[PDB]
């Protein structure tokens, strides 16, 4: 069996386990064994959790950031069900108490023994919460639907649990011998080398003597660095660049001066280089794996004697306020001088003190660490700052995770994307972040689900394949059962790719009707019906994709020919009718970031009691230019509606009336007002979110509207201005906001209020967005590459002003936008 599991892992993670062995690398070997231990311990802990704790692990509650309602309840075993009236304020237990009482009378005759499942879903209602605190009981009230629930007994939950069981001495200046290379080019070659600790240089960047573009070059020259070897910090990083000149970059390579055992490196090394876009401190510190093709640089770290970075005990032995909220030399000096006072009175300024310490003087790093070692824990917001690449020291990183353990699962979920990207900054495979992420993921299956996909979706990238591969293996060691559940997803995704390639070929030779019919036959093959049915959705594991409806599936006719896949479930009813889009050919990372940030805005808004009726649909990259998007049903494009077709309810005398007629048609009589209100609110949310994010090229093809009135956006691939994008008011939306009237400043100005509140709320969390984008720079998105991009956000949230100023600023733009509107 142990053989079976390995091969399943290999298939799942998209890398063969044998490839790990062949590298014959101790670090990899240790990472693997230690982490397998850690993960297997976790699994053990799980298989003895109480039933409530199990539910908590497997189906984490989905909560919102008096009045009565109808709900239908039934028991696991039988068909008969009852429809109760209850209050939105009632606890789940109160509801369970009705159900049981009701069963006792029909079935001729203890609430605490149960949980309530959402019909056809991996979702449960339990805990001390009023019903309307539950996202599903909420959803129900807005959409109008009668919540449908099943009483699940503790012994059934336990059956699920069961089935799923598995030194100071050296003062001479540092130096390296540059021996030779083996590259391809046109001119003379030079090597530039600099020592880094994060973004900062630890001294000037000494270069090579130029040699002709010949070879296979040979240098054999001592490069000697402007710093003492007892002054190299633990996380010292040596960076090379090779280029040509009479300016043409060619390749770069980085390495840690200390191995993962704190021992300083000697003697010789071969560096397999990464091709170039001169110096790249943030670039991975591991060599290019394509050792066949890569230009390669041999160098020699002189054996200065075994020398280790000294133990912590050894380390442990050895106008303020006004500026304190970039700083001049003396200012920095004042800070450093006052470090105990910083510690004692402004612990929240840790980062600023870290950026002023002299990482190229061991004494000062010792002093700093001593302070860091008694430093009170920080708020989550400050911890997120400390994970930035500007803080490469592992004791800093350690403290940072320490301050992050207090993250809730919901918060952790909210920042998971960024945390995974941060793994790219990591210098060694065995690290605090990795242990932290793995531990939270083994303790929460939703976390586990999305961690997996964030990693899996990056396997095609040589620079992260090893790291992420190893993380996924460890995870799998920790959850045998979930591994199988994930394979079932991978199998579905394998078949969709096949089906999608077919469709792309077919549609170049034939009509859409024909291709669709072919897709359907393909899908109807046993192997596909089986692969595509009965899975957890990669977009949301709590969504069950049961039987695929072939007749409903189709494809979209835009370039990559995205696949449109519908599903249904008898057990879930209406809520079982769900759809996924498969797209192969585009980079989806962008859209996912944009969507996650809008989701974040919606959360912050709802936390101050503003519900802008947002539509935070799923988007999940899964593979190389491959991923899924969640289908929003009952929606159509503005453009499509604006086609103003004959023979439809929405037929208008004037095109400006089209969108409003459509809304009328879907929302007759008294319903109309609420729709117009949903439109207004969501419009405000999207106008603010796009303005803040610098998302341009919005137009009627990529804006959609739901039959409730809710407006939302699809296909963002441009943001942070990457064409200063102006605030956008669209006449046709304005016309819908003003209830079809040429003049209606009551409605229009309410609408201005909404935008203004939304914009002001976001400013109060501007630092959160800043910190989050900062970490994203680790992802390599072409529209998130440098400071000018973060600067875009700075400018959009006018974070450098008082609230009064920024609002005045905003107002001018908003006004300017209206003027632009016809
Ligand atoms: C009807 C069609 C325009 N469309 N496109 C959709 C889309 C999309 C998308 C999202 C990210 C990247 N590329 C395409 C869509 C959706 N999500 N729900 C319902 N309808 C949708």
């Amino acid at each position: 069996v142990k053989k079976l599991i390995n091969s399943q892992i290999s298939l799942l993670i998209g890398k063969g386990l044998h490839e790990f062995d062949s590298l014959r690398d101790p670090e990899v070997n240790d990472f693997r064994t230690k982490m397998r231990q850690f993960c297997e311990e976790a699994a053990a802990h799980r298989q003895q959790l109480g039933w409530v704790e199990w539910l908590q692990y497997s189906f984490p509650l989905q909560l919102e950031p008096n009045r009565a309602l109808l709900v239908n309840v039934k028991f696991e075993g039988s068909e008969e069900s009852f429809t109760f009236q209850v209050s939105t304020k009632d606890m789940p237990l109160a509801l369970m108490a009705c159900a049981l009482r009701k069963k006792a009378t029909v079935f001729r005759q203890q609430p605490e023994e149960y949980a309530l499942q959402v019909n056809g879903r991996h979702e449960y209602l339990y805990g001390n919460y009023p019903l309307c605190h539950f996202q599903y009981i909420c959803s129900c009230l807005h959409s109008g639907l009668t919540p449908h629930l099943t009483m699940v007994h503790s012994s059934s939950i336990l059956a699920m649990r069961d089935e799923q069981s598995n030194l100071w001495s050296l003062e001479q200046p540092f130096s390296i011998e540059l021996i030779e290379g083996r590259k391809v080019n046109a001119m003379k070659l030079v090597v530039q080398a600099g020592l880094f600790h994060g973004n900062e240089m630890l001294c000037k960047t000494v270069s090579s003597s130029e040699v002709n573009v010949c070879s296979e070059p040979v240098w054999k020259q001592r490069l000697e660095f402007d710093i003492s070897v007892c002054d190299l910090p633990r996380m010292a990083r040596l960076c090379f660049a090779l280029y040509a000149v009479v300016d043409c970059p060619i390749a770069w390579a980085n390495l840690m001066l200390f191995d993962y055992k704190d021992q300083l490196k000697t003697g010789e090394r071969c560096l397999y280089m990464w091709p170039s876009v001169l110096l790249n401190p943030a670039g991975t510190v591991r060599g290019n794996p394509n050792t066949e093709s890569a230009a390669a640089l041999v160098i020699y770290l002189p054996e200065v004697a075994p020398v280790y970075f000294p133990a912590l005990e050894k380390i442990l032995e050895l106008l303020r306020e006004i500026l304190e909220r970039e700083l001049y030399e003396h200012e920095k000096d004042l800070v450093w001088k006052m470090r105990h006072e910083v510690q004692e009175h402004f612990p929240e300024a840790l980062a600023r003190l870290l950026l002023v310490t002299k990482w190229n003087k061991h004494e000062d790093v010792a002093q700093m660490l001593y302070l860091l070692c008694s430093w009170p824990e920080l708020p989550v917001l400050s911890a997120l700052e400390l994970l930035d690449f500007s803080f490469p020291d592992c004791y800093v990183g350690s403290f940072a995770i320490k301050s992050l353990r207090k993250l809730t699962d919901d918060e952790l979920f909210q920042y998971l994307l960024q945390l995974v990207q941060v793994l790219k900054y990591e210098s060694y495979l065995d690290c605090e972040l990795t242990k932290f992420l793995l531990g939270r993921a083994l303790a929460n299956r939703k976390i586990g689900h999305f961690l997996f996909w964030h990693l899996r979706s990056e396997m095609h990238v040589p620079s992260v394949a090893l790291r992420f591969g190893l993380i996924m293996e460890a995870y799998c060691r920790g959850s045998t059962h979930h591994m199988k559940v994930l394979m079932k997803q991978g199998e579905a995704l394998s078949k969709l790719k096949a089906l999608n390639d077919f469709v792309k070929v077919s549609s170049q030779k034939t009509t859409k009707p024909q291709t669709k019919e072919m897709m359907h036959m393909c899908m109807r093959q046993e192997t596909y019906m089986e692969a595509l049915s009965h899975l957890q959705s990669p977009l949301d594991p709590s969504t069950l994709l049961e039987e695929v409806c072939v007749e409903q599936c189709t494809f979209m006719d835009s370039k990559m020919k995205p696949l449109w896949i519908m599903y249904s479930s008898e057990e879930a009813g209406s809520a079982g009718n769900v759809g996924i889009i498969f797209k192969n050919g585009d980079d989806l990372r962008q859209d996912m970031l944009t969507l996650q940030m809008i989701q974040l805005m919606d959360v912050l808004w709802k936390q101050e009691g503003l519900d802008l009726r947002m539509t935070p649909y799923g988007c999940l990259p899964t593979g190389d230019r491959t991923g899924l998007i969640e289908v929003v049903l009952h929606s159509d494009t503005i453009a499509n509606i604006q086609l103003n077709k004959s023979n439809m309810a929405a037929t208008a005398a004037f095109n400006k009336d089209a969108l409003l007629n459509w809304l009328k048609s879907k929302n007759p009589g008294e319903a109309l007002d609420r729709a117009i209100e949903e439109f207004t609110l969501s419009c405000a949310g999207y106008c603010v979110a796009t303005y803040v994010l610098g998302i341009g090229d919005r137009h009627s093809d990529n804006i959609m509207i739901r039959e409730s009135g809710q407006l939302f956006h699809i296909d963002f691939g441009h943001f942070l201005g990457n064409f200063r994008v102006p605030f956008i008011l669209t006449y046709d939306f304005v016309h819908v906001i003003q209830q079809g009237k040429t003049n209606n400043s009551e409605k229009f100005e309410r609408f201005r209020g909404y935008c203004e509140r939304a914009y002001t709320i976001l400013r109060r969390h501007g630092l959160l967005f800043l910190h989050l984008f900062a970490l994203m720079r680790a992802a390599g998105l072409p529209e998130l590459s440098c400071s000018k991009d973060i600067q875009y956000l700075k400018d959009s949230l006018a974070l450098g002003k008082t609230e009064e100023e920024a609002l005045k600023h905003f107002r001018v733009k908003f006004n300017e936008a209206l003027r632009e509107s016809w």
